[PDB]
């Protein structure tokens, strides 16, 4: 079930400068001036959709940045906001990451680079029933990763971006 | 004097992104759904900001894309938001502009280059006593160019993207 997200503020890493229509986001140079929630990242590079998912299936897609910097997935809740976080699904992330011109699944303790043509638009496949999150190139709907996990609780959107000179955004 | 200035989103044509900041602005590929107040520009991808300035001097910075479609300055507050406006000082709009690869003031008939070199931050300059706008590359304060106005009525801020790939950010 196609899903319509949009970017939850009140999540954002201060660094990020998220799109006034909270679809996309950037990283910015110099941290805002924003009120300290418990739920907002204060370290990693991170902001989660406002939308999170408990059982059935749902996808969204994602325009992706040629530029290093980016990873998104999605995020069980209990991850760690405060603090620097492990990148890891041990911590609660499971996402793809373009870094070094290269395109990776991190899972740990090593990650997993894909061989994947250049990406412009990922369609993320969330299933909680069968306890899977899947990527796939939209040109062709080509499989680019699945993690397969045992989700026990309310999943979201994850997005992250931590070098300046890229972005990811919501699509369309 | 240093003004803080915020873009007004309900001037922006619906196709720009403007940042949930109010301070960035770029162009999408899509128009989003937006009301139509008799403020917005619908055609021209053009966004003020909030402020209007009557009388004194003012100054703010703006932080430029490295790529062709963006042009700034003032307009008057009786600029027409509504239709296709040709871009020239008599129709209200004195600004610079980045397009083919070049710098120009956008005066009429003929635009003029400059010969300025590489812009990353412009001070812009607004004397309404003298009746001037004046525009500065940051590093070494140079003078890029003024236009000389008898501004008779509110000058607002004015920031225009037309091309994808680039933007202005009012800085810092």
């Amino acid at each position: 079930e196609k899903v319509e997200l949009t970017l939850d503020p009140d999540t954002a890493n201060p660094r990020l400068i998220l799109s006034l229509d909270l679809k996309g986001v950037r990283l910015g140079e110099r941290a805002q001036d924003l009120p300290n929630h418990p739920c907002r990242f204060d370290t990693n590079t991170r902001v989660l959709a406002s939308c999170g998912f408990s059982s059935g299936r749902h996808h969204w897609e994602v325009e992706v940045g040629s530029k290093d910097g980016w990873a998104f997935g999605v995020a069980r809740e209990s991850v760690r906001r405060k603090g620097l976080t492990p990148f890891t699904p041990e911590e609660g992330v499971w996402a793809l990451q373009l870094n070094g011109g290269q395109y990776w699944a991190v899972t740990s303790p090593e990650r997993s680079p894909l061989s994947c043509g250049h990406l412009s638009r990922v369609r993320v496949a969330l299933d909680l029933e069968v306890g899977a999150v899947s990527f796939y190139a939209v040109e062709d709907m080509r499989h680019l990763y699945t993690f397969r996990v045992n989700f026990q609780e309310r999943v979201f959107p994850l997005f992250s971006v931590c070098s300046t000179g890229t972005y990811l955004r919501i699509w369309p």
